[PDB]
């Protein structure tokens, strides 16, 4: 059911150039103190200069006028990244920071704010006067939702935050407002009493950070209320800043998807999509789930039956 006709007009290569100049600026921050990296990444930071900036991608400080973070936000990035690496606090301190966490940087720089704002919509709940139930799967430390928080919150809304961690969700529950419910995929695993619960489920700039899209999509499909809507965005291009802000993990870039590949995976997940905005930078997608015939009460009946 894999429909796509994507509006690719709000994207332009000047967003990538803007990020590549932001790469020039944050390279120009950490390359004054790259000794706190490992040597494999310290060489790769010289290669990340080579693969961006005045080497491969020369462009104006107009970048910082595009990106929505000025040189003051970038100063917080450069300084926090030095403080992180001096203490050897990688990976976790990369995630525990809005200026560095791969999705939280995505949530402004590759126009993932505009993606976050559209993904914050498709939630008719206060206008419907209706209990619209939502999960986030890509939560981690949550510091991307922070950037939409003031209208991710809506009347009628029910919202719950998920990830494969206790620590990063205790972090999220702290720094995002405590009126949002928080639920780990505790030790990598969903409590089944949530199944069929959420009229919507959210992924954001971390679908690559599942071991396949087939992991996250299939968790979402049944965590969704039957015929609910997946709400999704991801990095498809690895951002020139994510060449720093994700590869600091020294995890594989081979994680990232192409949009037709995602639509095929999403069709394998049986969801029926529309891809909608921010494209190769950050592709917004929504998709209708099937009638699974599956909810926590249906599973309870699956006991009572047998």
């Amino acid at each position: 059911e894999g429909s796509m006709d994507l509006p690719a007009a709000q994207p332009f290569a000047g967003l990538a150039e803007a990020e590549a100049v932001l790469t020039r600026e944050i390279l120009g921050a950490l390359l004054e103190a790259p000794l706190e990296l490992d040597d494999g990444l310290r060489r790769r930071w010289l290669d990340w200069l080579a693969d961006s900036a005045a080497s491969a991608l020369p462009s104006l400080d107009e970048a910082l006028r595009r990106l929505g973070w000025q040189a003051a936000g970038l100063t917080a990035m450069g300084n926090a990244l030095r403080g992180l690496l001096a203490g050897e606090q990688a990976p976790a301190a990369l995630l525990l920071d809005p200026w560095l966490a791969p999705q939280a940087v995505a949530a402004r720089l590759p126009d993932g704010r505009e993606a976050l704002a559209r993904l914050l919509e498709a939630l008719p709940t206060p206008a419907a006067g209706e209990r619209l139930r939502v999960a986030v799967l890509d939560t981690r430390a949550g510091l991307w939702l922070d950037q939409g928080m003031a209208s991710l919150l809506r009347p009628g809304l029910e919202l719950t935050l998920f990830e494969r961690s206790r620590v990063l969700l205790d972090a999220a529950a702290t720094r995002l407002p405590e009126r949002i419910v928080v639920q780990a995929l505790d030790d990598g695993l969903l409590p089944a009493e949530h199944l069929g619960r959420y009229d919507r489920v959210i992924s954001f700039a971390a679908l690559h950070a599942y071991e396949a899209s087939r992991e996250g999509l299939a968790l979402a499909a049944a965590l969704l209320r039957p015929q609910g809507r997946l709400l999704l965005v991801d990095l498809l291009c690895e951002s020139p800043l994510a060449l720093l802000g994700a590869a600091l993990l020294d995890d594989r870039p081979l994680r990232l998807a192409e949009l037709p590949s995602l639509l095929a995976d999403l069709a394998a997940a049986g969801l029926a999509p529309r891809c909608l905005w921010r494209s190769e930078r950050i592709a917004l997608v929504e998709a209708l789930a099937p009638g699974l015939g599956l909810d926590a009460a249906a599973l309870q009946a699956g006991l009572e039956q047998r």
